[PDB]
């Protein structure tokens, strides 16, 4: 027997000798033996640690010989490694566990932790609690491979969280991944859109004017402006904008009940359909104000907008150009009224401003395109 124990023992020499420091002693009946691994000639402090940790509150007072030992492995991020921890009890029988735990480190050897990740760790909590569910930061356990990060599992693509990530720690292809989001959200695009109409006195002169800096936009227009006005809202269709649905009278959606609010929008898309033989699928609530239920409930995607023109309030065209030039970013959906003469008059304006800028309009469906559901929400072309 214990030539038996002399020969596990110098086994595990023979395997672990090297750049590894051996911790020997017993707790309890327990006989433990560590190997610590080192980097350069220093005892990896935070994997001394894990395993310290095992022996303070799993490690079983049995007749038994523990060992401990690391491997190093690639992170799949740049500039970190991994140590993973195995743990081994013989009583001969004997049972392994391999990644009884992991460490994250620099390549020198110190701690590297989730939340290092990105940018901003706070927004990327709030991102990867919003992604966990829909399956501190620093304490949490995880794994990164095939470009996804793993959750101690849960694995969520690595892309969901481009906006908050530290690039610099991506290896070549999701580095190349990055890069492409990066070009695709510096793409200077805007979408022009225009509610409550149409209107008989200053619709016709907006068209005019979309038709003159040869650009498109998206009419969300009322149901109940449609009758006496179907020659209007073709020509808005003919000359190459979208029309979507702004609800039948202009209510408050939210504080109607749910068929109420249901109605409002399925009469609007039944006469829109009536008189253009289509419907665009695009829906945007008077006031921004909706609820999950009545999204839920209909085959539509809810557009809102990130630019206010403030159209509505100001009245006056330099008022609005200025907040177009001080708002408008990349993937904007303006938000103007076509249906009183200071847009109208600005109109002109606020093109030559976006175009001498670089902007490419967009009508809705070009900015959205793949990203367009049912039922969902959407603020621009990224929120
Ligand atoms: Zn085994
Ligand atoms: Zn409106």
């Amino acid at each position: 027997f214990e030539q038996k124990i002399e020969s596990l023992k110098k086994e595990k020499d023979d395997q672990l000798s090297e750049g590894n420091q051996k911790e020997h002693f017993r707790q309890g009946q327990a006989e433990v033996i560590a190997y610590y691994p080192l980097q350069g000639e220093k005892v990896i402090s935070s994997v001394r640690e894990l395993i310290n940790q095992d022996v303070k509150d799993k490690l079983e007072s049995k007749d038994n010989l523990v060992f401990y030992y690391t491997e190093q492995e690639e992170s799949g991020l740049k500039g970190v490694v991994n140590r993973n921890v195995t743990k081994q009890i013989y009583d001969i029988e004997e049972t392994e566990k391999t990644s009884l735990g992991k460490v994250h480190l620099t390549e020198d050897g110190q701690p590297f932790t989730l939340d290092q990740l990105f940018s901003d760790a706070s927004k990327a909590k709030e991102q990867l609690i919003k992604e966990l569910t829909s399956f501190d930061l620093s304490a949490w356990n995880f794994d990164y491979k095939d470009s996804q990060i793993i959750l101690y599992e849960i694995a969520l693509p690595v892309s969901a969280f481009f906006d908050v990530i530290q690039s610099s720690y991506l290896l070549e292809k999701d580095a190349a991944l990055y890069q492409s989001y990066f070009d695709k959200k510096h793409q200077k695009v805007v979408a022009l859109t225009f509610n409550d109409g149409p209107n008989p006195a200053t619709t016709p002169q907006v068209l005019e004017t979309l038709a003159k800096y040869d650009i498109k936009a998206t009419f969300f227009v009322l149901g109940k402006n449609v009758s006496g006005n179907e020659d209007l809202v073709k020509r808005i269709k003919s000359e190459g904008h979208v029309v979507g649905n702004h609800s039948w009278s202009h209510p408050i959606l939210s504080q109607l009940s749910l068929d109420e609010a249901k109605k409002q929008i399925t009469d609007t898309e039944d006469v829109l359909t009536k008189v253009l033989g289509s419907s665009s699928k695009l829906m945007r609530p008077p006031y921004g104000a909706i609820t999950d239920d009545i999204r839920n409930s209909l085959d539509l995607s809810f557009i809102m907008w990130d630019v206010d023109s403030l159209d509505w309030k100001s009245k006056n065209e330099a008022s609005i150009l200025t907040e177009i030039q001080h708002q408008v970013a990349n993937g904007s959906i303006v938000l103007m009224h076509d249906i009183h003469s200071p847009t109208v008059n600005a109109l002109p304006r606020v093109i030559e401003y976006l175009k001498n800028q670089g902007y490419t309009f967009v009508t809705i469906p070009e900015m959205l395109n793949t990203r367009l559901k049912a039922h969902e929400l959407y603020y621009s072309r990224d929120e």
